[PDB]
């Protein structure tokens, strides 16, 4: 067991109203979850309770190891773009490789002329919504981790190209490790796993694609 939640409940306010209550689910080492719900459903603060920025008042949770985080927001810090992927880790050429071509972001990195040192963040090139998200989501798959928190990464793209990357990226280069991810979109949660879909704080549904369809 890799990643678990026994009857959490949690609070962002003392007093206030349950962001999560009586949550339920378990991940299996290199298993891949997908969180779905609407927005303020209690997606985003699921994760921060697994990176312990929110302590549960009710329930248990088990992690370990490190973990690595990507934002819903993406953002760029002033550097190169191999700089914003490798983002202070040992550099690997084969890995980086990799993790552009699942991102898809061999073809955009292609077009410049300073190829992989084209500067970002500092005025220069003013970079789309969908290759912020790509390059957001390339730094956190190159991070070395136990568990990666994919928070809906696949901002800004169309429908084709999500699908393409989250198979690319998600299923096929990440098949090894263990995944959660936020998204609400029918293939993903057909190839997750488990499915936790969150309503208002509460488990909606926890189960598989296939136990849903037989409903
Ligand atoms: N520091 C915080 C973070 C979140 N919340 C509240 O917790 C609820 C859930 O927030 P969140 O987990 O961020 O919702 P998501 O399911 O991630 O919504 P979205 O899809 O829009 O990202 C919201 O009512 C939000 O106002 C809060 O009070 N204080
Ligand atoms: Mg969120």
């Amino acid at each position: 067991t890799e990643v678990v939640m026994e009857n959490v409940t949690a609070f962002w306010e003392e007093g206030g109203t349950p962001v999560l209550k009586d949550i339920n689910f378990k991940i299996e080492r290199g298993q891949l979850l997908a969180v779905a719900g609407s927005t303020g459903a209690g997606k985003t603060s699921l994760l921060m309770m697994i990176m312990g920025e929110l302590e549960p008042s009710e329930g248990k949770i088990k992690h370990s190891g490190r973990i690595s985080f990507c934002s819903q927001f993406s953002w760029i810090m002033p550097g190169t773009i191999k700089e914003n992927i490798i983002f202070g880790v040992s550099y690997d050429e084969y890995r980086y490789r990799s993790v552009i071509k699942a991102c898809q972001l061999e073809e955009d990195i292609s077009k410049f002329a300073e190829k992989d040192n084209i500067v970002l963040g500092e005025g220069g090139i003013t970079l789309s919504g969908g290759q912020r998200a790509r390059i957001s989501l390339a730094r956190a798959v190159y991070k070395d981790a136990d568990l990666y928190l994919l928070d809906s990464p696949f901002g800004y793209l169309d429908v084709l190209t999500e699908k393409e990357i989250f198979e690319s990226c998600v299923c096929k280069l990440m098949a090894n490790k263990t995944r959660i991810l936020v998204t609400s979109k029918m293939e993903h949660l057909k190839k997750a796993d488990k499915i936790l879909i969150l309503h208002e704080g509460s488990s909606y549904f926890y189960g598989t694609f296939s136990e849903l369809q037989n409903l």
